[PDB]
C-alpha cells in the first residue's frame, strides 16, 4: 500500500497528492487527487511552456489532434497520483524518480500513434539528444524532420520509445482494471486508482 496514492520526486511535483479544484482544461479529470498544481496544469497546455522549454513544434506545427495527446500524457505525468508500483530512482540533473513500464493500454497508444500520424519530428527520444543552446530543442546534427510514422513506424514505438519507456504497451484494454489510461472521464472516480492497487498486490 505505500505505493499507493504518491507523487515521485521530480521537477514540478508536489510531494504528496492533494485535491486540486482548478487543474485546467486536459488536466481536470485529476482534480478530485492531483500530483500537479493548478499552476503546472496550466503552463503544460502552452506551446514551449516554461515546465521544460519544450517545443512540440519543432519539425513545423504539430497538428492540434496529435498535440492534445501529448498534452494529456503531460497531465498524466504531472499529475498522477497512482503509478506508485512503477516509480523508480534515476538520479537525474531535473528529477530524482520517474516511473518506468507503466502499463498504457492499447488501444490509448494506437489513438495517439494514429492521431500523430500526420505530424512530423527529427527524434525517436524525446528525453535525450536536443539542441538546447537557444534555450528551446532543437533538432539536432543528423537529425532529418520526417513523419512521425518514419521515426515511429508501430504504436508501440511512439508510446515506449518516445518517453524512453515511461511506458510499456499493455493488451489489456481502456476498463480492464488492468492498465493504465491516458484518456479518462473521471465523474465517477479514477480508474487508474483500481489499476494501482491491483498492480501493487501483485508484489
Ligand atoms: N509519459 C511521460 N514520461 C516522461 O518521462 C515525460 N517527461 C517529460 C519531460 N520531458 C523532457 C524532455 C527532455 C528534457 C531535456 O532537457 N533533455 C535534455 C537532457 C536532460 C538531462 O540532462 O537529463 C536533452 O538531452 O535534450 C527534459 C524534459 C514530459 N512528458 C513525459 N511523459
Ligand atoms: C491480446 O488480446 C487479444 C484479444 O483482445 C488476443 O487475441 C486472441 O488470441 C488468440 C490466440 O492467442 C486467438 O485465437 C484469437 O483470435 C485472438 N482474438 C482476436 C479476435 O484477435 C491476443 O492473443 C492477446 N495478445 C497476447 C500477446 O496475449
Ligand atoms: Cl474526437
Ligand atoms: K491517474
Amino acid at each position: 500500500t505505500d505505493l499507493l496514492n504518491v507523487c515521485m520526486d521530480a521537477k514540478h511535483h508536489k510531494t504528496k497528492p492533494g485535491p486540486e479544484d482548478k487543474l485546467h482544461d486536459q488536466c481536470s479529470p485529476w482534480k478530485k487527487n492531483a500530483c500537479c498544481t493548478a499552476s503546472t496544469s496550466q503552463e503544460l497546455h502552452k506551446d514551449t511552456s516554461r515546465l521544460y522549454n519544450f517545443n512540440w513544434d519543432h519539425c513545423g506545427k504539430m497538428e492540434p489532434a496529435c498535440k492534445r495527446h501529448f498534452i494529456q500524457d503531460t497531465c498524466l505525468y504531472e499529475c498522477s497520483p497512482n503509478l506508485g508500483p512503477w516509480i523508480q530512482q534515476v538520479n537525474q540533473s531535473w528529477r530524482k524518480e520517474r516511473f518506468l513500464d507503466v502499463p498504457l493500454c492499447k488501444e490509448d497508444c494506437q489513438r495517439w500513434w494514429e492521431d500523430c500520424h500526420t505530424s512530423h519530428t527529427c527524434k525517436s527520444n524525446w528525453h535525450r539528444g536536443w539542441d538546447w543552446t537557444s534555450g528551446v530543442n532543437k533538432c539536432p546534427a543528423g537529425a532529418l524532420c520526417r513523419t512521425f510514422e518514419s521515426y515511429f513506424p508501430t504504436p508501440a514505438a511512439l508510446c515506449e520509445g518516445l518517453w524512453s519507456h515511461s511506458y510499456k504497451v499493455s493488451n489489456y484494454s481502456r476498463g480492464s482494471g488492468r492498465c493504465i489510461q491516458m484518456w479518462f472521464d473521471s465523474a465517477q472516480g479514477n480508474p487508474n486508482e483500481e489499476v494501482a492497487r491491483f498492480y501493487a498486490a501483485a508484489m
